């Protein structure tokens, strides 16, 4: 079912990195990765929290379609892409932090609490701030856990209804050619350490997908595009994207 | 409401060509062609069909959803793709007849009737055999009738559910990265004079869509890809992808 492949630490040693990627064809039911113990340790999520986040405002109605405008409050803050309104679609993909802030605001503890245990998500705790809890509170999930929460939401089997997880994979959508589609979501967790960069998602080939949750060592921003680079040098490495 | 850009015109000389290429801005409700006359000029749709026949399908249950296998029925065909099992995602990708011949024909005629007027979609003719009038039939569309009937399943108009709208704009993504997001769907009319290409979509950006429709004269299967590349040309020229 699992199984483990060192190789794949050549990547990330090339950079100087230390990270687990873990993979999961759908197809065949069984599981790949470079560090089985790495791939079960918990970590704050992070803005890959953006996922389950985004599910929740779409099911209770606090964001009515992925049209609606979520206009700047007008506080301009340090990344230049979040001082401007957004949509569910670019909020996801600049992970803009304030507009799910206030998501998680109007959510309330209550509800995102019975959420997030509906979702079997991580240990499923909100302890810490209502609008800041997957940075710096409780909650903490695994790679493999990011995987078995993916792989829910990519066959509509989250507590949610069919048209709320239809629209986050459709805002999750990262890159597509004819070759493959990448739906995915970053993060980067800098407030608890260890600061650690993720990227969880999935490659859907014409046959077949591929699930993937990878973290890795991320002591400042300017590594972050590693995270992209190695996995796809370890998608590459499988014969999964030419 | 629609202003001609004959400078277009350029970029089919390049390559020995001819036909016409329609955008529409929907955020200013502008629209803007090479060629008022040709762009409404209706011909047979070819596999740009394929959209509408995708909703009509999906919302009669003939397609239970995006992943049900439609398996291979055993004649090898002259397009080698053809030849093996297809999801609704791939038999778009590759324009699959023959499995879409098998959705008309349990469609039936009096249901595609229906649902082609219910569409405003082009002549709403359907003559000629079910499993084959959008590429021998009687059914015309013009470069500006697809546009409107993109906008309409781009703003959930069409009269089928939202569900079936959702899923064929999946089934349509062409090509994503951090700049934009293409869904469309080519066609190549072949059996009745003229023969001509089409490449019809839209194109996301973060603040935008761009609706597109355009056809050009296609004798030859060799310049099929002439269809994107000059797309993407006047694209270019219009400062609308980099
Ligand atoms: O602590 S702050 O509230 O100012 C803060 C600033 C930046 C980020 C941030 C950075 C990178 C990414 S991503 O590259 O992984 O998508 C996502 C989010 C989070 C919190
Ligand atoms: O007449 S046949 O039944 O053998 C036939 C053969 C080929 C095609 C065809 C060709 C190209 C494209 S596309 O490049 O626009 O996607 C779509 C469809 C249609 C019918
Ligand atoms: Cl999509």
């Amino acid at each position: 079912m699992w199984q483990e492949n060192k190789s794949w630490n050549a990547h990330f040693t090339e950079h100087k990195s230390q990270g687990v990627v873990v993979l999961w064809n759908e197809n065949k039911q069984q599981g790949f990765t470079n560090n089985l113990k790495r791939a079960n340790q918990a970590f704050l999520p992070a803005s890959t929290f953006k996922i389950p986040n985004s599910l929740i405002a779409l099911d209770l109605g606090v964001v009515k379609d992925e049209h609606q405008v979520f206009k700047w409050d007008g506080q301009t803050r340090d990344i230049a892409t979040w001082n401007r309104d957004h949509n569910l679609i670019t909020a996801m993909k600049y992970s803009v932090v304030p507009v799910y802030q206030e998501f998680a605001r109007q959510i309330g503890e209550a509800r995102m609490s019975k959420m997030l245990h509906a979702f079997d998500y991580g240990n499923e705790d909100i302890s810490g701030n209502v609008d800041s809890f997957w940075l710096d509170g409780g909650i903490r999930i695994s790679a493999t856990e990011q995987i078995s929460f993916l792989r829910k939401l990519y066959h509509n089997k989250l507590h949610v209804s069919e048209r709320s997880q239809r629209i986050v994979k459709q805002a999750m959508l990262t890159e597509a050619n004819g070759d493959y589609i990448i739906r995915a979501k970053t993060g980067y967790s800098t407030r608890i350490e260890p600061k650690i960069g993720w990227w969880v998602g999935w490659v859907e080939l014409d046959d077949n997908v591929w699930f993937f949750a990878m973290n890795m060592d991320m002591p400042t921003s300017d590594g972050l595009g590693l995270r992209q680079a190695i996995t796809k040098e370890v998608l590459k490495q499988e014969k999964i994207i030419p």
